[PDB]
């Protein structure tokens, strides 16, 4: 932007514009780059780890970093979260736009046990979008990194870097596996009076619906009318065919012309009391799993299409959960945590319409009736997509994700990502930046590249603008509405601000589904 | 309309008019309004019945009645839907148009065990359509109160009510519990001279398949030519891999492009012969159900995709089959019923594509096989929707249901009704009608609300127009084919008539599928 | 409107519509009328009942009726309540369009103990508005006869009487006693067809405060930050003067600009815990009274600037407080009522700004200090406006008023009533409405006027219409409000929703004090 050394080149935003059917969130945060990797490029792998080849890997890490917004509280308050999700059906995103300005290069040097920090006003950082997709895309992974939720808070931005493919489940590549270069596309250089635009339009994406059903899948029948239709009920002695009418209200008996979403069982476990549980279970051996390319992986937490609890029950499937921490964490903690330190959701809204994840899904005859042989059905634990068959996918949180990339192999099924939010064919492209190298005193000449530089870092400021669409609530319910509401008995603190210490304080997981419909 | 008390406010339209491409129904009836609850909304609910607590429910009985239209018979006489099913391969409805007309409000009094009738030209009725689906969508689920089959018949409007949630599969409410209140909603208000009328335009939905296949899905290949294709057959004694051609007309061993329809194995039952089924059979334990909100429910017909029995033939899967009455049957009849009394839809036109509900569907490899050990199969009870899968929908009856609304979850796949006919986003919406209460002698105040009302019942007629669009056949089939004909080994009455006593008379039940086409 | 017998003259309409800044609620109701009085204006008094002089009246009732739409109930669902005070920081009445149509009038026959009811097609009903305040408004004085809560319940028009002067708290008039005949107005006549038609705007008033102060009014100044003003803190052994500076965050001892609002204390009590309190009293003789024309009233709910509670307190100042039936109550019962019968409103939200009404209000200087005498202070029990004082007005309630009119004085100060709602000059007027008297057989002259009249009642339906203007939330509150929910433990029935006998259901008053703004 050529403001130059003393004046600033952008403004702070941080603000939200309420219109009657869109709303516009702006967020500014101050950001913090390392040089990664010391300016160099590093194969990155690993074998079997923790008794998993699963966990074996091939792949690179750059000197990049990355800027992550793809977390619901990096652009929304906890109020105007609030105010979303207790007046309207649902929303979506529309537009994007992010400034990166500010930039601040410092160069650190050690002498003696003390460390000194200076400007270097000449230094750059390298900015660049990849607006083709042509990087592996790890936004949307769940990965950390993201915006802070509270606006005063300065944070590191995350390293690049990816996995390609490995060979037979071991930590050697193989001849299909890619090597990405990051400097081998175009990026603008930023001196401290230079600045950096972007601007991006998503793509037609259904709202997301912010609404729990009023009515329970299998009970849509009048309950004040028989059906005109009769199901059979018995044999008499001499196997004769008898039939009832359906009668009005006797839903168990309904014919039905719509069905429960697709499921995969997961196991029960109770919460906030340990004596129901089983005791001393190591949960990897007997996790739900998928296999690909001779491994195992953990699919927490499962497809769409079922709930993970009931309404006012301590039964969670966990492995069908999204668990969230209260806190920030350190990079790499193995500690065990427990109930009182997370936020583990429930999905009970959708439970009318999603099936209860630790049953079974229902039982199909099994065999063939005759004279001598009496029928039998078998359970069964799993069921996926029917014809005629309707779900809830998963509620989108204050804390969690916003959009995922869809994979590009040219053929999926209902592409909404399981952790929640917003499939995109071609989502909010990944913004890259980089502290350009500057070589220290060199005397001699080489052909060896150089390895020493001058350490530096940079800082900066970073604003994300989106605009949001609406859907309005246009129900005639008569009585009162469930409504998110800020209930505590004798706080010691208030929730979503900062305590005596500075830290932000979460403890709550606030999800989108409290207005209702009838289906 | 403000016709005035002699002049009538409508006329009688029953015809059909065939024009090339479309066809316009056009349907006039008697109806009749009881004054349902005394004019009070009454909370209804319910606990464990019949040992199934599928069978609790929370709602509430208003004190409206809607007309309901949604059978095919409606708009049909039984000449127009042969000349439907025997020329057409499809049709779909395009729009409708209703009209409420000639109202007559009667009120009773009862004195001394006598009964007197009179005109009270002042009341009104009270009338509107639910335009936006605000309130629970009733219609489509199969219940009795539709248009008569046979225009001359007066018929009872069914009263209004629903099912919300209920709690933990009791009679209690939940939090989420919806009351909807219709007084609510702008309504029409009809004295003697008034009238009503709405249009409505169905949005763009997919043709019925009014055909049947003439070709076996597996057996599409010709039969004078081998494939280019090879099978794995053995293995020699020394291990050593084996394969032939697939020759000519071998259908059982080439390769295949396309798959048959998802399945759910439902028990088979013989009709007509008892000798062959099992003796003194309860079904309900051992019926197909899902679970849904930790209760079980029976799901019949089972999800599209399957047919109930083989061309001629007297195994039938109950659970998988439309079963209507031949008559009109009393409210509330827990009577058991025979197979002479009914209606047992066959669905065996769709055998060579849709997969055979009381089989098995297949069988894949169940372990992994080498020098010890044998290769093994197991045989499954239920297939899903596979990649490449090909089904034909269920059939549509003269006396079965049209449309149904699909669900507002904002997810589904594939949305037709298991009972048969359109999945419709947003079918013609519900209408309403109720007589406006009138206060019997009050003399004095009160705060307390009037519950003495004058006793009133109200009749008129109602007219449905629906313009309907045609799919012409397109065949070179050059021998005839199967017509729906009237063919009666000597008959003591005329079928599709009023008997001497003045009962209307119907004993088939009338599908859509005789013409054919290849695949 | 000239419609005829056999024609409608109007339609029903209820229904909210909202605007951004603006919301329209149109609310429709069936009403009967009785002939009160028998078509004759009566003198109606009373000397000193329960011991109280106060009782004693002078007044008249009339063969009229009148319709009162001045509960908040009348115009907003539940829902639609919610949805205003969780959004919104105030809300005003604009206009209001009155219709009465549909008219109905009836002649009752008694006869050997049968009653007979029968349309009289000719007979009249007359109405009209007091547009110029000619009569005594008796609206808003928190008497029963509103348009109900819930729109299906048919309601009885109260009698229009007044109370005018009396003499010495006696049973008789004075000369300055006023009969007022309301035949001596002009008054539109209608028959069965026809209908009246009404519209009226509002003055221009306060948005009421729907929001609850986020600061205490005593602690404005910055904890950070001392006062640069200093207090009197003590005398030495010799008896000069010593004084402190105020420091930071003692708000004890912080000069203040604004002072609390005035209060009248009144006596506390402990709801849903006896023990506390005094056994066996009579409230009357020590009640909270003024004095009046040489008689004492009670006056609650006492002037508005008070708390009647603290939060999480279970004291409240009784007199204090509007009280309200969960349930309709018959006219003139004695009995005694129990807390768990009755809504007991709280002001708490208030209580920052608001001084706590069973408190003394404060202390004052009562004596001259010198050498041999101790300052003292007295304890004060009421306090009246001051300079530079501050309070918040009553809150309004679903259940609860929404009007007064400002009584013709030519002096007042802060028209605001004491029982909540907009203070008018020239409010809604009165609309009243009667029965034209029909002569009996008559057969011979009398110059006496005729006694002997056909019996008669009147229903139709009453539609009203209000314009609402709103005041938009503007709050940058960071963390999630308080907002009124749904929230019932294991509820056997849904709230504000007709039970299983059709009674409409209501256990919690609903104010509208939910948002919070700071000072």
């Amino acid at each position: 932007g050529a403001d130059g050394v003393g004046n600033a080149s952008g403004d702070w935003h941080c603000d939200s514009t309420w219109m009657g059917d869109r709303v516009i969130t702006k967020s500014t945060r101050t950001w913090v780059l390392p040089s990664y990797n010391n300016h160099q490029y590093l194969e990155i792998h690993s074998g079997s780890v923790d008794g998993s080849n699963a966990n074996a890997y091939f792949g690179y890490s750059t000197p990049w970093g990355y800027f992550d917004f793809n977390r619901f509280h990096s652009h929304w308050s906890p109020r105007d979260w609030q105010r979303l999700v207790n007046n309207y059906w649902g929303f979506r995103p529309r537009s994007l736009k992010v400034k990166i300005f500010n930039i601040q290069v410092k160069e650190v040097t050690t002498q003696d046990g003390t460390t000194t920090i200076a400007n270097n006003l000449t230094s750059t950082v390298q900015v660049f979008t990849d607006n083709d997709y042509q990087l592996p895309y790890v936004i949307g992974n769940g990965t950390e990194g993201c915006l802070p939720a509270f606006p005063p808070q300065v944070f590191t931005l995350p390293q690049y870097g990816y996995a390609t493919l490995n060979r037979n489940n071991t930590d050697d590549p193989t001849e299909r596996s890619s090597f990405f270069c990051l400097e081998y596309f175009p990026s603008k250089m930023l001196r401290t009076g230079n600045n950096f635009e972007f601007t991006y339009s998503f793509e037609e994406v259904p709202f997301h619906c912010s609404f729990a059903p009023s009515q329970n899948l299998f009970k849509l029948a009048n309950p004040l009318v028989d059906q005109y239709l009769y199901r059979f009920v018995s044999t008499d002695t001499s196997g004769n065919l008898q039939f009832q009418k359906n009668l009005k209200a006797r839903y168990a008996n309904t014919y039905k012309n719509w069905f429960p979403g697709p499921m995969c069982r997961t196991q029960g476990w109770y919460t906030s009391a340990g004596t129901y549980n089983n005791k001393g279970v190591a949960n990897f051996d007997t996790s739900n799993k998928m296999e690909l390319e001779g491994a195992s992986y953990q699919v927490n937490p499962q497809p769409n299409g079922m709930t993970n609890t009931l309404q006012d029950s301590n039964k969670y499937a966990l492995e069908n959960t999204m668990i969230f921490n209260a806190q920030n964490a350190p990079p790499g903690t193995t500690s065990l945590y427990q109930e009182n330190n997370l936020l583990i959701t429930s999905e009970s809204e959708t439970q009318p319409v999603n099936r209860l994840a630790y049953n079974t899904g229902g039982q199909v005859s099994n065999n063939n009736q005759n004279s001598n042989t009496h029928p039998t059905v078998g359970v069964y634990n799993h069921q996926e997509v029917l014809p005629g068959s309707v779900w809830m996918d998963r509620d989108v949180y204050l804390q969690g994700p916003i959009w995922a990339k869809i994979p590009e192999t040219g053929a999926h099924f209902h592409p909404s990502p399981a952790m929640g939010g917003f499939g995109l064919k071609h989502p909010p492209p990944m913004m890259l930046i980089k502290n350009t190298p500057v070589p220290s005193n060199v005397a001699a000449f080489s052909d060896v590249p150089v390895k020493s530089f001058i350490t530096q870092y940079s800082t900066g400021q970073v604003t994300v603008e989106i605009e949001w669409e609406l859907k309005k609530e246009n129900s005639k319910r008569w009585n009162p509405e469930i409504q998110y509401t800020n209930n505590y008995n004798n706080p010691t603190f208030v929730d979503f601000a900062p305590d005596t210490s500075g830290e932000y304080r979460t403890t709550r997981a606030i999800g989108t589904r409290y207005l209702t419909r009838p289906l």
